[PDB]
């Protein structure tokens, strides 16, 4: 990483449901909105493609179909971008995306597709209110741009930023409530409205990163 334009693509959160046991003792499954996370680790750019439940209208085996819908939407994004902004490599977080992406990207011979064993839980973002409410309340498909590194690259490298983000996402995934306490070291810690993450000093980030790492180790 950190050279070629690289995207991580996470399809985990595209097909989401709620399950409820009825008074009659049966389980009802109802789709709720999801999202594709498409992430550039060098710049911090996130394309968030909100997946409105209208897309499942008619359809069956929505779990499997979701992988194809993901590939469709990645291809669509690519075709909306100038060639200079298109990725050279796409790294899928889940191996089931490999074949749907290969087929949807046949017109893009420059683009290398591969899998990964990296733990990159974008699902944790569903716990960050900014994302979670936006996804919950959407009434139609849309794509929203974010910068997941806030102002960090002013003073740290992309490598350091990436590592910090992963620690944050993994910690949220393993223990949301404890990770949120670690990320709020003082009563006066705040997050700027256009930021994702808190405004912390260098010293405060050092402590945060060690505590996050420890939380992930404790699992
Ligand atoms: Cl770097
Ligand atoms: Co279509
Ligand atoms: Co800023």
């Amino acid at each position: 990483l950190f050279s070629q334009i690289i995207w991580f693509v996470d399809d985990t959160n595209v097909y989401r449901v709620t399950i409820h046991k009825t008074f009659e003792g049966n389980l009802t499954t109802k789709p709720i909105n999801g999202a594709i996370f498409i992430f550039n680790p060098r710049t911090g750019q996130l394309f968030l493609k909100i997946i409105h439940t209208s897309v499942w209208a008619g359809q069956k085996r929505l779990g499997q179909l979701a992988k194809w819908k993901t590939a469709e939407e990645v291809a669509a994004l690519i075709r909306s971008l100038p060639v200079e902004e298109q990725p050279k490599q796409i790294i899928v977080t889940r191996k089931g995306m490999l074949d749907p992406l290969e087929v949807h990207l046949l017109d893009f011979p420059n683009i290398v597709i591969k899998g990964s064993e990296l733990q990159l839980p974008f699902q944790a973002c569903l716990k960050v209110e900014k994302f979670g409410d936006l996804i919950l309340k959407a009434t139609e498909p849309q794509m929203v741009l974010f910068n997941l590194y806030d102002d960090w690259l002013k003073t740290i490298s992309s490598y350091t930023a990436f590592s910090r983000l992963i620690l944050i996402l993994r910690a949220l995934h393993v223990n949301n409530d404890r990770a949120k306490v670690i990320l709020k070291p003082d009563k006066t810690t705040i997050t700027e409205p256009h930021h994702i993450w808190p405004t912390l000093t260098d010293e405060e980030w050092i402590k945060v990163e060690v505590q996050l790492k420890d939380l992930i180790l404790a699992d």
